[PDB]
């Protein structure tokens, strides 16, 4: 996958802009 759609939505499962890192995508 891809920064976003790897990272970012995993990053995002993490609560994304909630998750404490800002998102990847």
């Amino acid at each position: 996958e891809e920064e976003c759609v790897r990272l970012y939505i995993q990053w995002l499962k993490d609560g994304g802009p909630s998750s404490g890192r800002p998102p990847p995508c």
